[PDB]
């Protein structure tokens, strides 16, 4: 009991070093100023220091509940953000947060305690709001859909991987990255997938992971040779996509031990997108 | 067996939520157009969310109902309702309020809810409502994410916020505390706030309960123009209600000592229109 949500707690850390590092760093390099000229108003940028202060106050949350449980808090690991325009700091602003939530909805199934779980989910309701702001920002729907799924801790992993230089400690070690081309579109799309590692592909699948109806698997097609996932009716929200070997997982957002590549993001077309 | 009894009665409460709330999306966009939105300054884009919005409603309550009857419970049914609409200004301040309010009922009933495998289904829709919430919010002038973490309330607290909307239940459903009119009902640390009780509560022994999602509670004697005073120190969306006594530590997680309200106060935070 103990034992699990300690965990849970220090991998969320983990997530809030990161995202907090990014924030931090942002708001001492970009100013209001910055944000006007690239077509955002005073509002938002005074919404993105509201972010980056909410980060910190998770950051600091998580440090000081691991301390006073008698756990030992991980440190930051080392960062690097892709980062040239204004545009770009939107770009991975709404990567993290898409990211940040299914890292604290897989992280909330071993945390033991009513209490933290209170707390915890607290703080993922307010990453959710940061996310709608970075979708509306970006011309996504800010609600693409009813239900936000979780990802391991591994999978988080694979999805933070090109941030994450180094860690001091044994961090959850990433899939290799799966891309995904196009990474965004409506039902039907055709997405051509490729890994970046040599992987044995013999017996894999598409793992299509929704928040609304959970893992959709399918046998994938072909295009170059590159192996294709098409998406399915009926899923709505946020999707990831992940080769796995075999489809004897029947819920992978709660199961990597089929993973063989990715997940990675799809932003599945909704209603509320810029028109 | 008393974990499935909360979970179960979780659930249906919920569901009271969710036929609430599906039940003024599914009228307003039957009574709404882009052109109406359009009209009153925003985008087709918006419109287009707001049917998204009553999409993911209706799944919502969908589910539970689902959920319900696959436990061998049996969902309770839509109660009688009323929205005091007539423009685009009342429809988005009425969904801003149902989604201020769903998000303290989802986070309450997760309490009670027993099962990993229901938390993480019920925790995705409370990220859900999340989304709508600061949608709304964007679009009436407020921040989107003003704070670092949401609070839960009890059953009869979120039927206290919900009572203007509902004319009658057909089943025992939460009842209600009085309204506590709070005035003014947005503004930074340091606002002083008129509150005044729908009845006539005896008001000896009355404190002010700031409830906060980063704090908890704060208690405070009530001042003269009753009033209450924004502390420092709390984030977010708060909502204060008058207690009778000093006894409850952490009001969000229990009624028993609430005699009106709460109602909601939209703390100033960065990202409010400027």
């Amino acid at each position: 009991k103990m034992d699990m949500t300690l965990d849970a707690l220090n991998f969320l850390l983990g997530v809030e070093h990161l995202a907090s590092a990014f924030y931090v760093q942002a708001v001492n390099n970009f100013t209001a100023d910055d944000f006007k000229a690239a077509g955002l108003a005073q509002r938002d940028y005074d919404q993105f220091v509201g972010v980056r202060n909410n980060e910190v106050d998770h950051r600091d949350t998580l440090i000081s509940v691991i301390k006073s449980l008698g756990g030992k808090p991980n440190p930051p690991c080392k960062y690097t953000f892709p980062v040239t325009d204004v545009a770009s700091v939107l770009k991975v602003s709404r990567t993290l947060e898409n990211a940040d939530k299914p890292a604290y909805l897989g992280a909330l199934r071993d945390i033991k305690s009513v209490e933290l779980r209170t707390s915890v989910q607290g703080a993922l309701s307010g990453d959710s709001a940061h996310a709608a702001f970075f979708a509306y920002l970006t011309g996504k729907a800010p609600a693409p859909g009813p239900v936000d799924g979780p990802l391991t801790q591994r999978h988080i992993a694979t999805l933070a991987q090109d941030f994450i230089v180094s860690c001091p400690y044994p961090a959850p070690k990433p899939f290799p990255k799966l891309t995904l081309s196009p990474q965004s579109g409506p039902v039907g799309t055709v997405v051509a997938t490729t890994c970046a590692q040599d992987v044995d592909t013999n017996g894999v699948m598409c793992a299509i992971i929704s928040g609304n109806q959970g893992t959709l698997m399918q046998r994938p097609g072909q295009a170059s040779g590159a192996a294709t996932c098409t998406i399915p009716p009926g899923v709505k929200g946020i999707l990831f996509i992940a080769w796995v070997r075999g489809r004897d997982v029947l819920n992978v957002g709660v199961d990597d031990s089929s993973t063989v590549c990715g997940p990675n993001y799809f932003l599945l077309s909704a209603l509320g997108d810029a028109v």
